[PDB]
């Protein structure tokens, strides 16, 4: 009990430097690098916390090799990237990892009744920024989420001449 106002603004070094410090108990290889100056997104430190966490626990558990949790930023549009390694995405897999969107007259649907915990998904997608995924050689998996941010005012240096 104490109010509850979810997405809104918020730092995304400020939101995994709290998944970090939580992640970080007991060999989690977790290597931080975010981007060094202040980020600002309007977000919610809920649903993205849960988002940073759930996908360490992939390379926590079967993997212990090394993970990575950096986060970087741009001019009207800021995002983070994660990096663990191991066996990578598989070859038929790629094409089927929880892909938003289809293309049909027909499902087929034979069975599979229960809940839809989709986590993550729902958190870039009620942001409305972006979410890909990569892997170098299946062997080095990074992930790119990214999260715009509202309307601001930065121009830079410019001379007329
Ligand atoms: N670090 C990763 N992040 C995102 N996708 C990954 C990662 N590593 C592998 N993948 C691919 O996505 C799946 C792993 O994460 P995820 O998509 O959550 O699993 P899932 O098979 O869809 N559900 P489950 O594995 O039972 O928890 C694998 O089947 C890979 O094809």
């Amino acid at each position: 009990t104490g109010q509850e106002m979810p997405m809104e603004m918020a730092d995304l070094n400020a939101v995994l430097g709290e998944v970090i410090a939580a992640e970080s108990g007991y060999e989690r290889e977790i290597e931080t690098a975010l981007y060094p100056g202040s980020i600002e997104v309007k977000m919610h430190p809920l649903s993205i916390k849960r988002a940073v966490a759930n996908m360490v626990v992939n390379a926590a558990r079967y993997g212990n090799g090394w993970i990575k949790v950096s986060s970087g930023t741009e001019p009207n549009r800021a995002w983070f990237q994660v990096e663990d390694d191991g066996p990578g995405i598989a070859p038929e897999q790629r094409k089927h990892l929880f892909q938003p969107f289809v293309r049909g007259d027909s499902a087929r649907t034979i069975s599979g009744t229960g809940l839809g915990l989709a986590i993550v998904q729902r958190i870039v997608d009620n942001h409305n920024g972006m979410l890909e995924l990569g892997t170098s050689e299946r062997g080095g998996l990074s992930i790119r989420a990214w999260l715009p941010v509202p309307v601001t005012r930065a121009q830079g240096t410019t001379k007329e001449g």
